């Protein structure tokens, strides 16, 4: 009877002990596992009882490693990394990893044939070279996360290592079949059919199974067990069919399935995702520790008997050669990746050629060769060299990668993240100190030992020359302010993960730029990359065997989704840059003191803002329906994010527990899941629908009837001028289609479909502010001024039309004042807009044209009329913010400027 | 070659389909699984290919069910329930479940022997009864959670079902060995040794393994993989040794191990706990669905061939009989456990005798008997009757339990939980509406389709007669106010889960009481329980083979922990009642309008408060060191809870992401884990340690030296009077040991160690306010008033001694004023104290004896002196809260009452 319980339980215990002991040291814990296996091998060789309890797991069948261990390791490597970043980098990852592995394998094989004194064939040498080009990603990314360096390097290394592992597995299988089973014959047609099966139909089978699984899982809400069991059964069935089809080369199907499933954010709830990740992590951890123990035992028992000093010399030579050829291939193929438009730096390449740590895939393949060789010495040589190379890499490269990162300067921390962390932990410490001072004076806790409490309230704490000086300080100021603004926008819930990554990466790239602060052309490449052949295919299918007829409309949906996935990123990037520039425009005046410097800074910032807003406007013009769809998605996403923030704030006030927190977060996540299933092609609304969607027109059917019965459609062509400066306010416009340029006294702005021009001209009855000119063929809605006066005099409800118009223009006027006057550390544009939305407009007629100032209200803004105060005879003219010290506001009644105040109350 | 892939994959798919389809219906989804298995059995009987793909899993070895399925089901039943409540109910759960199951098994066996026409022995009948007396907890607790009834009933049902399952497994094993393997002989000594092995040494082995595992896991921080793998390997090794020892009756060891491990909140991380729970949930789910499929197949193929109408008649009779005998045994044994003190009600007794749903344990045992019987008809009869009873229970009892719950009136919701949910969802809706109004006027999102957004912002929405009328309304007001106050105290983070449960359960019990609102003795039974054997054992060991000498000090630690586990609950319960009573007393005055009624209510509430505070003080006097330890634990726990609340509030302001949220929450949880490992016996600190721990003395070593150089230690016996009303303030006291009663003009309070008497009489130099009398022999620290004046004149730093004394007495004075004036819905006592900690005493000598009023400061309290205002000639006398409308504060300089103001600002 085989005995396996003691070995596996002892391996679990040894893995735990070695994991805990060597966490602080930079050397990985797996070399300790190999050492323990070696000691156990000596003991089992010299003691028969330990041999009886060791040999059943130490020398297993090679099909255990080929059919159980290796698929688990490779699938966990695929399943434990980000998928969207891999998709964004695959165009270079594929070519780099595949051709680098091919050249490295061929060079190592040639070195084995011509330098090693063993009379090895070409197939044995190619098996040898495929074994020793198979890196380990998890150790490298653990080191990178521990050192806190850039994550783009981490995901690039992860993708390169996964492709290396897959190609090495395929090449090893192909040459093992030739070396150990020579009865099988090969022809050119059979070889090309085998390549077509392995490289094309395998991943296609995995893709199909993953798609069917995700389609089935979408129909299931709030069921973790069903999702977990269905995902695991689909994984097993994919592996099983691919296995009985392609032997060891059928791992690409489950690799593709893992990549597809890991990218799911709607059909699979986050708790299911974290359970599946921990499940596969534990399985791969067990396989790793078992493999290292048995390779230690077998190396000690068999390999070290038949080695000489020449084998050690060959080991050192091979260790030098693999690093040299890796550096050679990366240096040779770096210019080719540079010419394609997505290159890599020099420091990143230096880290890349050094972080090639070998792992358990090569050790498993060497164990397979050792089992299959039998009494031949080739298996012993394979195991000796593979174990030596693994030990040398884990001993040298793992310790020197942190040294190289420190020397090369990639270990620095980003300033906004450090500032946010420091502010959070200092706020935590101040709150804890306040709690301590509260507790020390308690009537009941007046007898405790306060030394323990004071020790336990501690956090882990995670001339033209001067002109050039101020201009470089201003450049640094814009860089850091843009960085913190983009971070705040992401934290509020505006920017997406990909959009935030692109924005901060471009900011880091452009920090060293001196000609321009932020180039609009890179952002243009970010959003103006549509028009790709999917769009032409969609047009062709629109202008265009019964199953083919049924399948034709089903590609329209998928190509619409493909266009949407890029339009959303482009819109997010452009909107984030616009909001960041608008936020930095306010704080840059207070801190920059040189008049000419701030003049040219404002000039370049303004012109960049006009270019990005114009480009976004024409981009919306080009693709209407997908634009409407992504705008709706963004609106509902922001609504859900603010609901989540409301839940968190209610938790922070001590009014709701984690049970109800999960209960309401589940409803929010369900709403998000049903949102992501919405159609991605909403047709553009008719102009009457947009007229019914005006902010100060909704809620009153008779108002919309009155407006639509007496409004006019006006069409304008290129270059037309609708209104000019100083003209009498003829009426209120509404841009319902096209782009329009509003410029004059000397500001500029570009307005699009859905905006209203002339609210202030109709309400306050002053002439036009600036000249409005044409850009495209614009259709607008026209309502005359006398029309609007009649409409104002008609409706007199509690939310009257005049009140709504004045509230809209009041928030519009008061947002810059509130933002500029209280631009503290943490006052963003959206926070100011929401705070003003919490306010209301005060009618002073009911208060006998007088107003008091309390302490509960936060802001009081004078927007129309002139404010007076008998106390010290204060006089304030609109538009201005009322000072905190004025306590009485008296107003006069005059027909030219009615007194209108906008106040904000607190909770 | 056996074929098992199609059957298991189809069972997974069928379980998913039946789970999703029958979620809304109250009938469980497992009857659909049995129906599908029956159809598959018919098809496989009539088609040879389906039989070939079915018979390998449909007819498995009985050792698969005995060694794999049943341990998994029983361990998951043990592992998936709260354990602390199981200890709190075990004293009745053990006797009720064990004796009820024994009587039910014997009655069912007698019914099988005498009524069924099958000539069955006594051992076969007892096997029958043990099979039919094994219930199922998961279905009934799912129904109870869906209907939202009380959770104590669910806990009782879970424990009763787990004991039923364990002892039914034991009885079935014992009688199966006699029925099917009669070569084994039995004697009295062998039987009693077998009982000693099964019932005593098995659970002891499980307890020992669980304790060693928890001790090993305590030494590992921030390692999920090591904890998960070590816990799972310990579970397997416990099961394996208990299995090879006691066959099927060795499941009690893993049941005990699961119960112990489920209690771990420090050594095992919450993420590890949720992973392990989901893991065992999935394993038990697979076992359940597989069992139901094979029981359907085998019932159709074999059982339904040898069944007549008499068998159906016997099935109905047995279904009536099992329910009748369950009701009979619960009604007979209800008075016995009612006389012990902890009884059960009538409605709960009616409900719990109906929720005896049979499940997969009895089905697995019937399948085992079917496999072992062979060609005999006894196995077919067992399977037929067990399947029929399972079907009848799942069809009748599961549908009628919700009807009985609705009729009996326990489906109601608690008022504070409903109010909290309603407030939270309405705040969410208001925030979403504000976000919608913000988005509809955006310059960029002015083209989206707003119907989708407006539809998607929706929440799931989860005469003496009149005198008696007002008194009953006042009783309802106290009940609701106490309930909401206890809930708020729990949510903030002082009340423990057990303490909150006890408090709300006693409130619900006492809601119908008319003699008293809350009985003090019912809580004395909650804190005064430690007059038991552990205290005397600790005393004996204190006043008291080398391993025995080393083990003697190690029982002191465990008995100290056992005392602490009850002292903490008592302190939490008493403190929660005290705080809730204070809050309701501060809030009941504005609500009640009858003067005599509120006078009597205040009198009775005050008397209750004095009794509970006196009892708590004497309890602290009884056990000093454990009391100091629990007070320190409570202080650090409150500090950590407020740090967690700070993290949540920072997230709710949109300044921190989930990654950094988990990063800092991990540090907080690590600090909590290292706090829970602290010693549970801190010796009482010396009196000088208390003298150096005063709130207005810390931070200045010279101050403590000056005080200690001229302080006096005063001893008093029972009945002594230290100060009386109207006496000149001789000095400042400090109670350093004992209890003291401060009563007079007509309030009354009880003070203990660590409190200071006479701060106001020294600071303001007015005579004493109330007479201070003695309760126990008190040691106090006395400092003369002249020495205090000298110390005041000596130290003149920025945080001067006079400033600290005035700040302490200022917060003490101003807490009731703020907590009474503006006690809205959501302002608790700790909230007022924490808000007041942010304030400061403002200095008017620097400000030329005049003070302005800002619009950002929240509270301004006049505490010393008289406040004046030339505007409208306002005059306010201390102590009073400054009205919101007063804008100017001017003060005069007079030696009798120096003007001291306490102001509060915001962030
Ligand atoms: C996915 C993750 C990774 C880690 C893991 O899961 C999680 O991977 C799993 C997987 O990998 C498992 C292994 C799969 C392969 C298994 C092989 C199995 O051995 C087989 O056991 C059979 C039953 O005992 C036969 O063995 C014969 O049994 C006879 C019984 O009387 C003996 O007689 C005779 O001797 C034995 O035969 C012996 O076995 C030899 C095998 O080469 C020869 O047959 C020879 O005869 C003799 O010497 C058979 O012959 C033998 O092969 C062994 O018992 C357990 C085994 C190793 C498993 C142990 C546990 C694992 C590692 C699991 C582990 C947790
Ligand atoms: C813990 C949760 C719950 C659910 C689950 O895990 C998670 O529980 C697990 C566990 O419970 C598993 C089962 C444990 C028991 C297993 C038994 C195994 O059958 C054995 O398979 C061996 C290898 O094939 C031998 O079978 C012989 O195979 C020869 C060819 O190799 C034939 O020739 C010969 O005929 C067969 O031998 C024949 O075996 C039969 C035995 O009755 C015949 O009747 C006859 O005798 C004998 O000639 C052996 O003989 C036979 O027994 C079967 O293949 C799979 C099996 C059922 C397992 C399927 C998967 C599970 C259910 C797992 C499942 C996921
Ligand atoms: C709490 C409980 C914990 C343990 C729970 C159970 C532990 C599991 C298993 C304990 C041992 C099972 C013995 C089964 C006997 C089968 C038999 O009669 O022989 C058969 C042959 O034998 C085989 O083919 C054996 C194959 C068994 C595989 C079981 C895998 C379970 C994995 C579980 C994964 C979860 C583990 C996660 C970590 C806990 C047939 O014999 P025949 O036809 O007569 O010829």
């Amino acid at each position: 009877a085989p005995k396996v319980i003691v070995f596996i339980s002892g391996s679990c215990l040894f893995g735990a002990i070695s994991r805990s002991l060597f966490k602080k040291l930079p050397i990985p814990y797996t070399v300790v596992l190999l050492i323990l296996g070696a000691i156990l091998g000596v003991v089992a060789s010299n003691v028969p009882l330990v041999e009886e309890h060791t040999r059943d797991v130490a020398h297993m069948d090679p099909h255990v490693l080929l059919q159980i261990f290796l698929p688990v390791l490779i699938f966990e490597s695929a399943f434990a990394m980000d998928v969207h970043t891999f998709m964004r980098s695959f165009s270079q990852v594929c070519i780099l990893a595949l051709f680098g592995l091919v050249v490295a394998s061929v060079l190592t094989a040639v070195l084995a044939m011509n330098l090693f004194n063993y009379n090895w064939n070409f197939s044995e040498a190619m098996m040898f070279g495929a074994i020793m080009s198979a890196t380990d990603p998890v150790a490298v990314v653990a080191l990178l996360k521990d050192l806190g360096a850039s994550k783009q390097l981490g995901t690039i290394i992860e993708g390169e290592s996964l492709l290396n592992d897959g190609c090495a597995i395929v090449i090893f299988n192909v040459f093992m079949k030739m070396v150990f089973f020579p009865q099988l014959t090969s022809t050119v047609g059979q070889n090309v059919l085998y390549f077509l099966q392995v490289a094309v139909a395998g991943p296609l089978w995995g893709y199909a199974v993953a798609k069917v699984t995700v389609f089935f899982l979408s129909h299931i809400f709030n069921d973790a067990l069903v999702e977990i069991t269905i995902t695991l059964a689909a994984t097993y069935l994919t592996y099983y069919i691919g296995d009985i089809w392609l032997e060891v080369s059928g791992v690409l199907a489950v690799v593709v399935l893992g990549l597809i499933v890991n990218a799911e954010k709607t059909s699979i709830s986050p708790e299911v995702e974290v359970f599946l990740h921990r499940f596969w992590e534990m399985l791969a951890y067990l396989a790793n520790t078992l493999i290292f123990m048995m390779v230690g035992v077998v190396v000690t028992q068999k390999a070290l008997v038949a080695v000489d000093k020449m084998d050690w010399f060959y080991l050192i030579i091979l260790y030098l050669a693999i690093t040299i050829i890796a550096g050679m291939v990366i240096s040779l193929f770096s210019p080719i990746l540079s010419r394609i438009g997505y290159g890599l730096t020099w420091r990143n390449a230096v880290i890349m050629t050094w972080g090639g740590l070998r792992g358990a895939v090569g050790l498993a393949l060497a164990l397979v060769v050792e089992n299959l060789a039998g009494n031949d010495v080739i298996g012993s040589k394979f195991l000796f060299h593979t174990a030596g190379i693994v030990v040398l890499t884990l001993v040298i490269n793992a310790t020197t990668i942190q040294t190289l990162l420190r020397i090369l300067g990639m270990s620095d921390i980003s300033i906004p993240k450090r500032l946010a962390m420091a502010g959070a932990v200092r706020r935590i410490h101040e709150g804890q100190n306040r709690t301590l001072n509260m507790l020390k004076s308690d009537r009941f806790l007046a007898d405790a030992d306060w030394d323990i409490a004071t020790a336990a309230c501690e956090i882990s704490d995670p001339s033209p020359r001067e002109f050039a000086d101020m201009m470089e300080e201003a450049r640094l100021r814009m860089l850091k302010a843009e960085k913190i603004s983009y971070w705040k926008q992401f934290e509020h819930g505006m920017l997406a993960r990909e959009a935030l990554r692109l924005l901060v990466q471009h900011a880091e790239v452009a920090a060293d730029e001196k000609d321009q602060f932020i180039l609009v052309d890179d952002l243009k490449k970010s959003w103006q990359i549509k028009g790709i052949y999917p769009w032409l295919k969609r047009k062709l299918e629109d202008l265009i065997l019964r199953l083919t007829k049924a399948l034709i409309p089903k590609l329209i949906l998928v190509v619409n989704g493909k266009i949407n996935n890029q339009l959303s990123l482009g819109y997010d990037v452009g909107k984030g840059y616009i909001i960041g520039e608008e936020e930095v425009g306010k704080i840059i005046d207070r801190m920059v003191d040189n008049k000419k410097i701030l003049r040219e800074l404002k000039h370049i910032s303004e012109t960049g803002r006009l270019q990005v807003v114009k480009e976004l406007g024409l981009l919306q013009r080009e693709h209407p329906g997908i634009a409407v769809s992504v705008k709706t998605r963004q609106a509902i996403r922001t609504i859900l994010n603010h609901s989540r923030e409301t839940i968190h704030e209610l938790q922070g006030a001590g009014l709701l527990d984690e049970m109800e927190a999960h209960k309401l977060e589940l409803t929010v996540e369900i709403k998000m899941k049903r949102l992501m299933n919405a159609p991605s092609s909403i047709p553009p609304p008719p102009p009457e629908n947009l007229l019914k969607n005006v902010s100060w027109l909704a809620g009153d059917m008779k108002l919309i009837d009155f407006i639509k019965a007496r409004a006019s459609l006006l069409h304008f062509d290129y270059g037309e001028v609708i209104v000019r400066e100083g003209d009498e306010s003829d009426g209120l416009f509404l841009i319902v289609s096209g782009l329009v340029k509003l410029y004059g006294k000397v500001f500029e702005d570009y307005l699009t479909v859905g905006n209203v021009i002339g609210e202030m001209g109709v309400l306050t009855k002053k002439p036009r502010n600036a000249t409005v000119t044409c850009e495209t063929t614009v259709q607008v809605y026209f309502i005359t001024a006398e029309d609007m006066n009649i409409a104002i005099d008609t409706f007199t409800l509690y939310p009257s039309l005049e009140y709504r118009l004045w509230r809209v223009v009041a928030i519009r006027i008061a947002t810059p004042l509130i933002m500029e006057q209280m631009a503290f550390q943490g006052w963003t544009q959206e926070k100011v807009k929401l705070h003003l939305e919490r306010g209301y407009l005060v009618d002073l007629a009911e208060s006998h044209f007088q107003f008091n100032i309390d302490a509960t209200l936060e802001d009081v803004i004078l927007i129309n009329g002139t404010a007076y105060n008998a106390h010290t005879r204060e006089e304030i003219r609109s538009p201005c913010l009322i000072s905190r010290t004025v306590h009485k506001l008296t107003f006069q009644y005059t027909a030219t400027e009615e007194p209108r105040l906008f106040v904000v109350r607190n909770a």
